[PDB]
């Protein structure tokens, strides 16, 4: 029809006297009729990303990301649903991404990894940690 100029932030005019919140935002009434009404972000993460991932809420949207220690086989850094999830554990030992001391051997774990000592751990540092150092 027409277009109200006074639509509040994150809403768009539906005609000359009304607005509606943009996708990802919500207001008490389905149709806004005054500029005093607000369009608040909807936290989609509080309403499934799938295995080994995390939901991060953003303004107007949200993103699923592989959790730390996992990376997407498909390569897509962000995704929207379980169906697009390609998160697999990162084998830090095979990839040489680990930061183990030359005195230990990298041992892969799901979501992480550790370093094991023949040798014995130096004083004050346990065995089987990322910072393990032996002698
Ligand atoms: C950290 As999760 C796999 O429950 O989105
Ligand atoms: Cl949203
Ligand atoms: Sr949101
Ligand atoms: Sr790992």
């Amino acid at each position: 029809r027409g277009c109200a100029r006074w639509c509040p932030q994150d809403s768009s005019c539906v005609n000359a006297t009304a607005c509606r919140c943009n996708p990802g935002f919500s207001s008490f009434s389905e149709i806004i009729t005054t500029p005093m009404e607000t369009c608040d972000d909807i936290n989609e993460c509080a309403t499934s990303c799938g295995k080994f991932s995390d939901c991060w809420n953003t303004e107007g949207s949200y993103d699923c990301v592989c959790s730390p220690g996992y990376e997407p086989v498909s390569g897509a850094k962000t995704f929207k649903n379980e169906s697009e999830n390609t998160c697999q554990d990162v084998d830090e030992c095979s990839s040489g991404q680990h930061q183990c001391d030359s005195s230990t051997v990298c041992f892969n774990t799901v979501g992480s990894y550790s370093c094991r000592c023949g040798w014995k751990p130096r004083h004050g540092i346990p065995n089987n940690q990322k910072d393990t150092v032996c002698e």
